[PDB]
């Protein structure tokens, strides 16, 4: 079986996930995310990939990714991204459109995905 999740959580493999209504920066969502005791999506496979994807809605959604530039990505808890899936523009945070994961600016406003175990 799949996790049990909080109230408007959804459950996916060993993880919970949730689906912002509104939008916000990386590091507002991020904070939203961390005071429920969660991070922003960390995505760990295409098979996790696909589930946000289908899920997601129209809009844009951050994703618990970020790099420096010139700096290779990394996921919140510090762990170098182990190229799952490609990863379109030149942005320093990634978030996930209706196609994909691609990068933007940080301090433009999308909605966003929680995760935790
Ligand atoms: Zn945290």
């Amino acid at each position: 079986l799949q996790a049990a999740c909080p109230e408007s959580w959804i459950g996916f493999q060993r993880k919970c996930f949730y689906f912002s209504d509104d939008t916000k920066n990386w590091t507002s969502s991020q904070r939203f995310c961390d005071s429920q005791d969660a991070d922003l999506a960390q995505v760990e496979s295409f098979q996790e990939l696909n589930f946000l994807l289908r899920y997601k809605g129209p809009s844009d959604h951050w994703i618990g990714l970020s790099r420096e530039q010139g700096q290779p990505w990394k996921w919140i808890n510090g762990t170098e991204w182990t190229r799952q899936f490609p990863i379109l523009g030149a942005g320093e945070c990634a978030y996930l459109n209706d196609k994909g994961a691609s990068s933007a600016r940080c301090y433009t406003e999308r909605k966003w995905i929680c995760s935790k175990s």
